[PDB]
């Protein structure tokens, strides 16, 4: 066909419907949702990737990058039938390494378990970044990025220095803070919208060599303990939590829930910094037993895979997600919070589900160090960043009166508050809100400039996703 013709006569290597590559290739992370793209570029080069873009444009497509794929709405595939689908997993390699500066360059294909493995065990370098083994650099670093050192180091995307980008155009151009400052900030937490990142360019710190994980098991049992223990976390987060400790409140047994962290320090000095949550936390939780890791053994233990470095997908699921980017969850807020928690959400017993009450601001929170002025992620005055996650088994099917059970959880939260104090997270891409709705509550306070930034870059909406900036210039 025209797309397949094109890509070859360009040298750009495609799958094949009914090969190994293209089942592997073609495969969403979340199974609910399939798309179907004209074609798939499975790249290698830069040049491939420019190309790429190329051919849509002749042929007048819509073109999409998929990295890892780890979309949850598959936006990876344009997010609807019919793209041409820049396949970028096999690109894998950090190009290179400067042991003066400590910057990487790194494919775009790579997945966080492999960047890790590689920079730990050919470097001993280390970046910030999140949990998943499987998971993208691109759809990643390019939204924000947020793991167990957030609160120490900062953001993923906190470690771009540089991008090398290809533009709706097919022309390939650098960005930084000293060449097109403009795209560069718009890179780093909008970066799906302006272009295919072809090459990351990104600041390390020495990998850890002391770090403490540890766990408390809260035991909260009613919603009197709930609200007294949130509560003293967020007092906790908003003012004392020093920088070395990262942690979260998650529940994944529907009323066990547990704070998880990492800490940047000893046993004992871990203990210490906590003590005064410890101290503030409603009677009967169990401090358990703490584990000493350095920097790779840390990435290994949060996996919840027996290794990590991946250079192939991970097991697909089937599922729906939300999320909350909050000023505070205090007052009506987590009083409403608490209530669903307990007469709703603990009732729900025929699939797996979870939040997680990510730290993410407050006052020694490395994330908080930059504003929202100074690059494209909006919620850099946001103290909690909330995941809510609904998930059915893969041989079943996701049911369309499943949807309400997170939507009611969000909306107890969203009722209670004035519109400015909340966002989204688009990196828990939620796909059931129109492109209007969705990019005001992902964006924030910078909408208005990434809208004109959109119509500078990609005024045709080469890049179109349900869910991207609108250009208005
Ligand atoms: C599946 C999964 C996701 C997780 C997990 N844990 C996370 C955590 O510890 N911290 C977080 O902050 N987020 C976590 N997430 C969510 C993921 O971070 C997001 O789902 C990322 O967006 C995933 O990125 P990726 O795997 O690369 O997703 P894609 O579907 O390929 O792309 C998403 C988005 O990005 C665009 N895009 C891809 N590639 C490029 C390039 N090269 N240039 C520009 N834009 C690109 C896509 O088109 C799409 O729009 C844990 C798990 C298990
Ligand atoms: C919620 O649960 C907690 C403990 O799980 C309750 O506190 C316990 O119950 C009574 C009343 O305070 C005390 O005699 C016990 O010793 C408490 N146990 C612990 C471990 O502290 C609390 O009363 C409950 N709140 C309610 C039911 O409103
Ligand atoms: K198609
Ligand atoms: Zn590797
Ligand atoms: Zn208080
Ligand atoms: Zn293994």
């Amino acid at each position: 066909g025209a797309i397949e013709a094109c890509l070859s006569a360009a040298g750009v290597p495609i799958d094949i419907p009914g090969t190994a590559d293209y089942e592997r290739d073609v495969e969403p992370f979340n199974i609910r949702l399939p798309y179907i793209p004209t074609a798939i570029a499975q790249t290698q080069t830069t040049a491939h990737i420019q190309s790429a873009v190329q051919c849509a444009k002749k042929l007048n497509l819509k073109v999409s990058a998929k990295s890892g794929g780890h979309s949850y709405a598959s936006f990876g595939f344009g997010g609807e039938n019919g793209h041409l689908m820049v396949q970028l997993d096999r690109m894998i390699d950090v190009i290179s390494y400067n042991d003066k500066t400590g910057i990487a360059h790194v494919e775009p294909g790579a997945r966080l378990g492999h960047l890790a493995t590689v920079l730990n065990d050919k470097y001993g370098r280390a970046i910030s970044h999140g949990t998943c083994p499987g998971v993208g650099i691109s759809g990643h670093f390019a939204h924000g990025g947020f793991g167990f050192s957030s609160h120490m180091h900062g953001l993923a995307v906190d470690s771009v220095v540089g991008v090398t980008v290809v533009l709706a155009d097919g022309r390939i151009v650098e960005a930084s803070a000293t060449e097109n400052a403009d795209l560069f900030w718009g890179i780093k937490g909008a970066g799906s919208n302006f272009g295919i990142v072809a090459v990351w360019k990104l600041a390390t710190f020495p990998a850890p060599k002391v770090l403490t994980r540890f766990g408390v098991t809260l035991n909260w049992k009613n919603k009197t303990s709930a609200l007294k223990g949130i509560e003293a976390v967020e007092d906790y987060a908003r003012w004392v939590a020093p920088r070395e400790v990262n942690f979260r409140i998650g529940d994944y047994g529907a009323g066990n829930p547990g704070i998880e962290g990492l800490y940047y320090g000893t046993p004992e000095q871990w203990r210490a910094a906590f003590q005064p949550l410890l101290d503030t936390l409603p009677a009967g939780y169990v401090v358990n037993p703490t584990t000493s890791l350095n920097w790779i053994e840390s990435v290994l233990s949060y996996s919840n895979f027996d290794h990590v470095d991946f250079i192939t997908p991970q097991p697909v699921e089937n599922f729906y997600a939300k999320s909350l980017t909050l000023k505070s969850i205090k007052g009506d807020a987590v009083k409403n919070f608490v209530d669903y928690y307990f007469d709703v959400s603990n009732k729900v017993k025929d699939r797996f589900w979870f939040y997680q009450l990510d730290v993410h601001g407050g006052k020694n929170s490395q994330v908080t160090k930059v504003t929202n002025a100074e690059t494209a992620y909006p919620h850099r005055d946001k103290l909690w960043l909330i995941q809510f996650y609904d998930r059915y088994d893969n041989n079943q099917t996701y049911p369309e009166t499943s949807f309400k059970f997170l939507d009611g959880w969000v909306n107890s939260v969203t009722k209670a508050l004035p519109k400015s104090d909340w966002g989204m997270y688009i990196n828990y891409a939620d796909p059931r809100m129109d492109r209007d709705y969705a990019t005001k509550v992902y964006y924030g306070e910078n909408l208005a400039r990434l809208q004109k930034l959109k119509a500078k870059f990609d005024p045709t909406d080469r890049f179109y996703y349900p869910q991207a900036v609108r250009p208005v210039k």
